[PDB]
C-alpha cells in the first residue's frame, strides 16, 4: 500500500540514476564504450525486480523524518539511497547467478547466460558495486550523515560476502555430507546471506538519514529485521523447489547445487535411516531424476505442510518482536514490511 | 634502496594484518569457517609477489612525513594503507585471472585453476576488496585524512573497473578485427586499468596521510604518475610474449584473449599488407601455433627492438616530467618509483 504509492515515483527517478551515472563522465569522451556497458549492465539487471528492497528505504524515510524536512532535495537523496540498496542488491545477484550456475533471474536469462557476456559479468559486477559509491558522493557528500552511509553499505557488502562464503563452503560440489546441514548451521548461513542487506541495511539507511544513529536504537531495530530475514531466506528456500516459475521469476538449483536449503535441513529433522540414504544418494547431483526424486521424498514428507505452519508461526514471532523493540519508531516501519514478506 | 630497507619490515606485518582481519570477528563464532576461508584466501594471493605499490605508500610516507611526526602509530597506519593497495591488487587480479582465463600467477597456480576453488573465486576476491575497508575503519577513522583515502581507495577501484571493462570490450574472444586496435584506444585502456591504481593510488595515499590534499599537487603527481603508469603496462604487454616465465611468474595469454596489446598494435602500425592478413587469420584463437606465428611475425618487425627504444625515451620523457612537476614533493619520491620500474 504506502509501498504501491511510492513504487512508481521510484522507479521513475531510474532514469535519472542512469542519466546521471552516464553524464558523470561526459568529461572524459575517451570512457564512452565503457560507460555504455555499464549502462546495459543497469538496464539488465537493475530494472525488472519488486524494488521492495529500495522502496523500504523510501517508506522508512518519510515514516521517519518530520514532513517539514521532507524537501524535494531529501526525497530526491532518499530515493537515490534507495537505488543504491537495488544496486547492491543487482552486485550480489550477478556474481550469486555465476557462483550457482543459475539460469534464469527476474524472468530473464541470467546476465552472464547472455551470448557475449559469460565471465565478463564478474566485471559488469564489480562497476554495480561502485556506483553505489558514485550516487552517494554525487548526492549525500555535504550531508551529516554521508559517512554513516558509506560505512553501512561497505558493512552490509562484507557481511554479505561472509555469508556466500559460508554458503558455499557447506555445499561443496560433487561432495555430499548431510551432516554439515544443521538448523544452527543454516541460521547462520542466512542471518549474513539475507538478513543484513535485505532488511537492516535498507531500514537503517533510512534511520540514519532521520539523524538517528544510536547505537541502541540500531541493535533494536536489526532484532526484528534480522528475524525477518531469516523467514525471508526460509520462503526463498521454499520457493526454490516449491514455487510457481512464472512467479519467482528464476529455476531453482538448490537440490542441484547441494545447498544447506532450509527443505534439505526440516528433511534431515524428519527422515528415516532409509529416507536418509535416499537423499544421500539422489542430492547434489545434476540429474532431473535424482532431483525429482528429492522433491518427492520432501512432499512425502509433508515438508510443504511444515513450512505453511512455520509461515505462520514466524509471523507470530516477528509481530511479538515488533511490540517489545519497535519503539521509538513508528510500528508502521515494521509491519509495512512484514505485510510485504508474509502472503 | 630505500624499498629494500623498508621491505622486510613490511612483509612481517602482514601476519598483524591477518590476525586483526581474523580476530576482529572473535566474539561471532559462527562465521569460523568464512574467517578460515579468508585467511587461506589473503595467504595465496597477498602474498607472493613484489610488494612494489604496497611499499611505494611506506617509502613515500617517510619521505612526505616530518620525522618528528612519524612515531610508532603513524607507520603502523602507513604499512597498513600499503596492504590495503596490495589487497585492492590481489581483489583485481584474482577476478582478472579468471576473465583473461590466465593459468598462473606469482609461480603458483591461478586460485580460480585451484581445486575446489572455481568460480567461488569471484566470491573470494570481492572479501578481500571488503578488507580494504575494515582495515581503514580499524586503523584510520580517527584520523583526519579517514574520509580522503576511502574515496581514493572507491574511487581508484572504479577507474581500474572501467578501464577493465574497456580492455575486455576491446577483446571479444572469437570476434577478430584489428581495426579496433589503435594507439588512441590502447592510451586510454591501460591509464584506466593500470595507470590509475598502480601508482596515483599509493603515492596520493602517501600525500592524504602527509595532509597534502591539495587538487593542485594531485594533478602535477598525477601527470607523472599516470604518464609512469601507462609505460608500466606497456612493458607488462611487451612481457607477456618476450618475458622470461620464470621471471614474470605467469603465463601469457593476450595473443589468445585478442587483447589490444602495445605489440599488436606496434605491430598494426608496422606490417605490410600481407603481414597484416597473416596477423587477422592468427590472432585471438587458442591454437598454439597460431600464436608462434604471431610471435613469428612480431620478431620479423623487431618490436623487442622497438620497445627496448621506446622504453629509453619513455624513461626521458618521464624524467622530464619530473622536472617540471615534482615540486613542491621531494623528487626521490618519483625517481625512486622510476628505478623500480625502468631495467
Ligand atoms: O538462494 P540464494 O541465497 O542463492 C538467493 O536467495 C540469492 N541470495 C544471495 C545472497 N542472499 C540471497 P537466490 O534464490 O535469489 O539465488
Ligand atoms: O595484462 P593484464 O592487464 O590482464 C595484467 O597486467 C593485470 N591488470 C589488470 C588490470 N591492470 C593490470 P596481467 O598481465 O598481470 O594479467
Ligand atoms: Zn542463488
Ligand atoms: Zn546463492
Ligand atoms: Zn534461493
Ligand atoms: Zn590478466
Ligand atoms: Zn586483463
Ligand atoms: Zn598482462
Amino acid at each position: 500500500d504506502v509501498y504501491a504509492q511510492e513504487k512508481q515515483d521510484f522507479v521513475q527517478h531510474f532514469s535519472q540514476i542512469v542519466r546521471v551515472l552516464t553524464e558523470d563522465e561526459m568529461g572524459h569522451p575517451e570512457i564512452g564504450d565503457a560507460i555504455a556497458r555499464l549502462k546495459e549492465v543497469l538496464e539488465y539487471n537493475a530494472i525488472g525486480g519488486k524494488y521492495n528492497r529500495g522502496l523500504t528505504v523510501v517508506v522508512a524515510f518519510r515514516e521517519l523524518v518530520e514532513p517539514r524536512k521532507q524537501d524535494a532535495d531529501s526525497l530526491q537523496r532518499a530515493w537515490t539511497v534507495g537505488w543504491c540498496v537495488e544496486l547492491l542488491q543487482a552486485f550480489f545477484l550477478v556474481a550469486d547467478d555465476i557462483m550457482d550456475s543459475s539460469l534464469t533471474r527476474r524472468g530473464q536469462i541470467c546476465w552472464y547466460q547472455k551470448p557475449g557476456v559469460g565471465l565478463d559479468a564478474i566485471n559488469d559486477a564489480n562497476l554495480l558495486e561502485a556506483c553505489i559509491y558514485r550516487l552517494l558522493k554525487l548526492y549525500c557528500r555535504e550531508q551529516p550523515y554521508y559517512l554513516n552511509l558509506i560505512e553501512l553499505f561497505l558493512q552490509s557488502s562484507y557481511q554479505t560476502e561472509i555469508g556466500q562464503t559460508l554458503d558455499l563452503l557447506t555445499a561443496p560440489q560433487g561432495n555430499v555430507d548431510l551432516v554439515r546441514f544443521t538448523e544452527k548451521r543454516y541460521k547462520s548461513i542466512v542471518k549474513y546471506k539475507t538478513a543484513f542487506y535485505s532488511f537492516y541495511l535498507p531500514i537503517a539507511a533510512a534511520m540514519y538519514m532521520a539523524g538517528i544513529d544510536g547505537e541502541k536504537e540500531h541493535a533494536n531495530a536489526k532484532k526484528i529485521l534480522l528475524e525477518m530475514g531469516e523467514f525471508f531466506q526460509i520462503q526463498d528456500d521454499y520457493l526454490d523447489l516449491f514455487g510457481d516459475p512464472s512467479v519467482t521469476g528464476k529455476i531453482g538449483t538448490d537440490i542441484q547445487d547441494n545447498k544447506c536449503s532450509w527443505l534439505v535441513v526440516q528433511c534431515l529433522q524428519r527422515a528415516t535411516p532409509e529416507q536418509y540414504q535416499i537423499l544421500k544418494e539422489n542430492y547434489g547431483q545434476k540429474e532431473a531424476e535424482k532431483v525429482a526424486r528429492v522433491k518427492a521424498l520432501y512432499e512425502e514428507l509433508d515438508l510443504p505442510a511444515v513450512f505453511l505452519q512455520y509461515e505462520e508461526d514466524s509471523y507470530s514471532h516477528i509481530m511479538a518482536l515488533i511490540e517489545q523493540y519497535a519503539a521509538p519508531l513508528p510500528p508502521a516501519v515494521f509491519l509495512g514490511l512484514a505485510r510485504k514478506i508474509y502472503k
